[PDB]
């Protein structure tokens, strides 16, 4: 499978449905297709760059690059942990300047995007960065002196 | 009324992108251990059951011009045959006059100018092999397109580009047999298949699938006629960059497959003279048999009838109230002078005047017409000529000798396209549109599989406002 | 790797031991030492350059790159991305296996019980991620808000109280 | 604010507070940001048959994927993987140097504080490794 | 008490050595034209770089430690050998060459005014791709591409025959340096030093980074460095050791000096075909008079610069000195004349007159203007063309360069200069001389990337806090 | 209930496929003008190799079903082609020679030695760089690389010249086989079964496992085994099918026995130019007298070692048969007389008197000891010399060994034999006729990797257990 796909479904019912089910399938398959290529690699190892070898090579680091760059900023986000993440960012009205259901009953999520992306530049790649400093740095001096204990 | 951004990792959010695309055909061919063919050999196997899904509510924009995957594909099956070619004998060596005296066969009285006379020419050499001290006389049945009268003498030739390139001969071991190729998308990519009924090759397309692999697409090269592809649906398809300019060539669909009985019908016997250390030149021995001219069963009906399809198509697509006319490639490269393709390992120059002659009237008789008796429908028989020797379709510099295929050939194609030509000529009072045979870049043939195909990126990250807010601070 | 799996594969309960715990980070830090030693290396000759085995060692680091992406995405999908032993919510139907823990552990060892579960290696695991996720979703939307209990969280609880006296 | 070392000269403690901005762009890269090319070449084409540069690019990216690697697996070794971050239980022996917080977060910068602990690394990452395995024997405890 | 805390994205960066890959601009690719460089295949050069500036840093450069000059030395050699590797190797092409004093019989076209004897109207009974065929052909080659042989007066043969192979450029692949922009792969970085004036060598002043190097283009010349960058309001010197004399010195000027040459010959090109799919170009002929090549130089520009030089080498040793310039002794064309590639066309340069100038230490201080002009009185210097041209290093693997179509046009700028002072055994009181260099791809490299340095981007940091990891589960 | 709990770690391999690196000592790496396998891109092996012994493990290794001796082939033959790649060719040479003045005279060189003109002062009309110029030089020529032709006395060829490409090897590149040891990648390990004898395939009691193999150089030799691994406590004898006669009969021996080999003449090295930046090197003239080449064989060693092998015979077909060494078969000169490379050169000896000898059993005997020590304990093998290898695979792709200047003397250690067995009356006669086999690399890769088998570890692993996911578990 490996394909999200209910792209033209409005962005809520994406946002509400397929919203990590088809997501897990989507990185479910990823590996899968990986184990796939690895159990030929071990039978044909014909890995040899020719023609054809070459481009499965390209392939192979594409892919590899693709997912740990999404990991990577997930990570940097704090949002590691699974799909979807909470964060601490308030939307500025320059972001956008609709209603949460403009967004989610009258927008689908490749328009979302496609309208944010000016301002997505900014919203996760420095303001969402930066947010997970002063947590991070503040969980540190929070630590310094704990009593708590139950 | 607080929202607060939240990062959600899968949005169904894509991004067209051109990418390094793998092969992935059936594993059968490994398994046979064959590894003839000029590709497939470490081409990765198939997933069984294609993966598909259908983006129902999506309306993608497809450009057919505009699709890197053709512009991919065209390096890919140059390379491959480059690399086939690569470690294979040269024929620099046999660059020496040739008393191409007219084969025995030809100057049999028995074939009294029957016909194809001098077509296969008995040319002697002197040829200088591993020993560079000794030369040799040695003698090979060469076919007359390979050979050029040099002195105007009776019988001086040489192999044509002798100079010009550099001919070298493919392994003979090796298999010019295409198989289905299927094109995959590294992970995060993925192919957009227009899945319409009926595409203008560019603009937007509704009906739209997606396949992380492309269908079978045979890298089977054929010029004016597309044989074993992918049948147009219901309707004859035209395809043009700009429909008004005649530079640009029009790629005809057709709907039904004309299947198309080619065969050389000689046997042949392969004779091979060791041309430098370890080095062989395979060439023909001997034509056992009375010569008999390769050629081509297409059933007329059937084709009138396409025709007449296409036609309509055509005048729709021009002035309905215009007088259409099929007339024969007006010159250029042999390939596109005369229907050209590989059949069985042997490249067969085949005439395609009959099938591109009939000129089809506005305001006429349109109604299909059928078969009434076996000796009329009959077939359309092509006198073709085999040109071993064949040069790059876009390259002058690289030419391809071709190992004689000794025995009988036969195949059985499928003729699921057509290239064209619209050719005004400042027709008097216009009311005249004239079409002829188009041919040539290897794209073309490639444009006809990949009409649908388009490859796109996947962006799993997406950020949405969202009333919930991590509050971990507190 | 050194010491790579120190201790050979014993009874699932005596491998389990704290030589579970230790050889296994011990094995992922001495493959990551291992690793850092050959980059030592490029950094200094600097030679490999499509030789046969320069060719050999770029797919070779390839390979490694992926086999341990591969490993580790595994493990994000079902929600284990942190620690190397985690649980699960999948119970074990009985079609998987009718034998007892002390069989599974005090007599079994990983070898020969991966075996028997051939089969349904493919199956368990897509339960293992799906599972995690069903509840995943819920716990989503089970904890979205609850902006009120946080309030008390800090209010009544005091999440962070800053009243640390004696008596 | 401060650009990609904009904290190379600050102190460690106001560059802890920039630690993300480095941490950004250790995977991003240029040729790998580029993606789809405005070249007909899609993702290096296919490395243009190998060329003297096409091999370059390639040998480049694995670097920058297996690097970025090695840096994780050793904070998932620390179990700290996802943070960035971490506080271990492992204590500040003051052999590696005797100095005050003050004078380490208000003075001394990093790149100057890594020379004095450059000695003593191997050591103190082994001694978080054996760390973490007490700390997993604790939890394995705690579960039973 | 205090415990380690892992701080990822640390602002640490430590020296190393690592492959780096070219980044040229997008208008390079846009040219659709082969170029020896392949900047087709160097990545599109991001729009605008980034130059973080290291505030409150120092930094210490090696710009003869620099191992970026030993990489790019290696990649611009391996460029032009996968360049010339599928090109016609002119290996049949040598045989006797029986040759004429001139194209023109007499004073056809201007056998007077014209060099008589660099013509060389060599023929020869070559092979085609028809091995039984032999066909007599003329060709033309300067003095400096034949070597007279059997002492026969008309008896010559190529000049590199013999030794090694002559392989002829492939004629589409054009010879024009696109600036590229060495990039460091992501976990490294580039630093640049921002101080004005550096000895190549030290700590820096003002340090920034940057992810791709400045555009550098890929210029090969002697005794000069054309195109190259400008130094900042003064003239700068950089040697390992300037107390040495086989160490070649660096000069970096701060004031361009424009040099225009030329090939003032219309020629025509002809494909003597040698072997099958193997055409070996020639000029056929020469349209109308032959002029030598030469090149113009303002006397007035190149004083002035020479003035800058001469006082940085008296402040470099000792401020009493005499500087007094000379050309160099002997050896290797490369490095004896000037020599450099125009258009296509390699030009060994007589630049005699701009070393033919012996400075004291009293008067020379006043910076002549251009009062008269007298048409700049510009300095015209002898030009030839060498055609074939051997390895830099390497004995064998010399290589030929197909004619151009036409009269060819150049107009670079004066950048650099190359010196080699000799030892003062004696008569060097205060006669300080500085000999032209050159004859090092890396002396090159050098002048450009002595402000860069790659350093690998560590970002895992160890730190002492009194926070505790407080783990209970 | 039981709550299904991953675990990441678990001690699971499965017998897998991995393309493996070569790892060097990188000692001579700094001595970068020295080329032997391209030892430069061979990474510095691990300074601490640990090899972690499987307590408590038992595993198969099906040494003919062995992955690592394919890829050894693969990339030794890979080697090769990448040493002769950028090198030279002879296709120019392969004219007419004229092979005349076998030896300057036939007296003190030829009175009473075995040359009998086997070098030849051949001359030959070829030309140069010049093209114009032709030329003609003489060089010395080994009657094994020549071939006469026509009737003539004197018209002479190179044996593969007309139906095989000669390749002048590169002299700067070295030709002695480093200890290369090829390392598996992470993710991946080998097996090393540690069982002091194994009939080469079945389950192995002492198991262990190492992250490279051990040292292995790439030696090429026939009939013989040499620099090679020494068997555990006795002789081991390992086939496919012994009971089957085409199978190659390997055999390992349990002690090193001494060859020393050497070309005992100073020869001057000669070399004529032939086109541009070719030059082809050849010999200009033996200084001295010519004295042919000689191993030496300690004569009681190798009766004892031939003794052992054959009591293990016996023990593989019955004491009731009797063992009979026989002189190799006959075929391709390479496999004939045991052919090794010493010192760049590749020397061809009469190996009979090695295998001239009918133990039979029923003989009774025990140890040959040596009392007369010095003398009559060096078993000479009439060591001929070749320069023109033919491929063991292939019948084109030829190569040229440029003559070494001066003596060319070696010591190797014999380390075990490849047999061949011949199923006939023989048998039925009480006697199994064992001759001297070669020919086929594999063997010798063989003979090295007998005691390795890569796996893949599999770290993913699932345990039920009656634990579950607290997480789930949460509360207000
Ligand atoms: C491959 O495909 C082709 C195309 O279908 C097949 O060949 C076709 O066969 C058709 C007949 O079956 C034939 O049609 C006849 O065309 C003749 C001439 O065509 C032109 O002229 C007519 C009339 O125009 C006239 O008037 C205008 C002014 O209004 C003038 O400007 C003109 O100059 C003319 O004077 C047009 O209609 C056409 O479009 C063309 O312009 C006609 O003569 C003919 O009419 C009848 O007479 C024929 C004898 O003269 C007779 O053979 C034909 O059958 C017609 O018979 C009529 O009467 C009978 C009895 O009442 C009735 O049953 C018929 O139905 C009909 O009404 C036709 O119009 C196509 O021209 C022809 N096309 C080609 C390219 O050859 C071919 O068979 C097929 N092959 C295979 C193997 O399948
Ligand atoms: C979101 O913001 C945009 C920008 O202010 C709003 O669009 C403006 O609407 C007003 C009032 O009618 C106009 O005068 C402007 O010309 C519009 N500007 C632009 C840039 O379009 C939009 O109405 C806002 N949407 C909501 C519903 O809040
Ligand atoms: C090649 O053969 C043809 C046919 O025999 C020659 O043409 C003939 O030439 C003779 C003498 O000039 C004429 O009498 C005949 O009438 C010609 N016959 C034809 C059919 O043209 C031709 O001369 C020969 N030589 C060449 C040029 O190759
Ligand atoms: C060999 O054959 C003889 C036949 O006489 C038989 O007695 C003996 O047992 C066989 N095996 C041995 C152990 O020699």
């Amino acid at each position: 499978l490996g394909f999200l796909g209910a792209a033209g479904s409005t962005m809520g019912v994406a946002s509400m449905t397929l919203t990590v089910q088809a997501r897990q399938l989507l990185s479910g398959i990823v590996q899968q297709q990986n184990n796939l290529l690895r159990a030929i690699e071990a039978q044909q190892h014909l890995l040899k760059l020719t023609v054809w070898g070459i481009k499965q090579l390209q392939a192979r680091v594409l892919t590899v690059e693709r997912y740990l760059r999404d990991q990577q900023l997930l990570g940097i986000w704090g949002c590691s942990g699974k799909l979807i993440c909470t964060t601490a960012v308030p939307w500025n009205a320059s972001w956008s300047n609709k209603t949460l259901d403009m967004i989610w009953n009258n927008m689908t999520w490749m328009e979302w995007e496609r309208e944010i992306d000016n301002y997505t530049g900014l919203i996760y790649t420095l303001i969402e960065e930066s947010q997970n400093q002063q947590e991070k740095n503040e969980q540190e001096l929070l630590e310094l002196d704990k009593w708590a204990s139950l």
